[PDB]
């Protein structure tokens, strides 16, 4: 049904920007792919990656999600509504993973990276799990920078989708890991306006949104239609001004568009 394809197509050219779009239907293995080979800049979609990181730590160190931070005002980053609740005291690693996922936090984000060695380890991580487009080189805030043409914390929207597949629905983390990502994920509580405005109110979702410069605005979520198979979806979205406001609703019509009728 190339239907899709023009409608996608019409969505970018009324939209003014570069719509990258990749949806995987577990059922046929199926898809819907638009630009699902270009890359992207990621803004906090990449807390995903870096986050199954961690879990994936806690499947050879027990514990380890418990494992506690300090949080000082000099880790403060210019978005911390959790961590700025801890200025002073401590977070455990969970709680960390939690609060980048679920709230976006910038200062639980660095604290993940700096517990796992930095950035180049969550490219290795992805690296492990055969993802070879992904690319993490900067920290909270610089990795949003979104520049066009640069590849830095970049990946395709097929990557990702196949990513985000592997570590919730495959074989990239194990059993009790695995829970804990999906239960993040559904746990997001920014997605309100994203591709979960384009889905019926009752399908369940799990995902991780994104917003950087150049209006760049992005969501990855895995959606269970109903008790049908579930569905792998990756929407990027990016603008020509550096200063361009954020297009939630672009990505809501694209992942209408994909998912209507599955
Ligand atoms: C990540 O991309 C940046 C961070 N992540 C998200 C997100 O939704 O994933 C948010 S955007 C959110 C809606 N717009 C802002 C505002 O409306 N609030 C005050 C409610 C927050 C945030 C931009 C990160 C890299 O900085």
């Amino acid at each position: 049904v190339q239907q899709v394809q023009k409608k996608l197509a019409a969505l970018e050219k009324q939209s003014g920007g570069r719509l990258g779009v990749a949806l995987i239907n577990t059922a046929d293995n199926s898809q819907v792919l638009y630009r699902a080979d270009e890359r992207f800049a990621m803004c906090s979609t990449s807390k995903v990656m870096t986050a199954a990181a961690v879990l994936k730590q806690s499947e050879t160190h027990d514990g380890i999600l418990q494992q506690k931070m300090t949080i000082k005002k000099a880790d403060l980053t210019n978005w911390n509504p959790v961590t700025e609740k801890y200025v002073g005291n401590t977070m455990t690693l969970a709680e960390l993973s939690a609060a980048t996922l679920q709230y976006s936090d910038n200062t639980a984000m660095n604290k993940l990276l700096a517990h796992l060695g930095g950035p180049g380890n969550v490219t290795a991580f992805a690296r492990s799990i055969g993802d070879t487009t992904f690319r993490l080189d900067r920290k909270e805030p610089e990795l949003n920078t979104a520049i066009p043409g640069d590849e830095r914390d970049t990946t395709s929207p097929l990557a990702m989708a196949k990513s985000l597949r592997k570590l919730t629905l495959g074989d990239a983390l194990a059993g009790p890991q695995r829970a804990q990502l999906v239960d993040w994920l559904k746990g997001n509580t920014t997605g309100g306006q994203s591709i979960r405005a384009g889905l019926p109110a009752h399908w369940v979702v799990g995902d991780k949104t994104g917003a950087c410069d150049y209006g760049t605005t992005n969501d990855i979520a895995v959606i269970w239609p109903e008790d049908r198979a579930p569905l792998v979806l990756v929407t990027y979205f990016t603008q020509p001004q550096q200063d361009a406001k954020w297009r939630k609703d672009v990505l809501a019509a694209a992942a209408k568009i994909v998912t209507e009728g599955k």
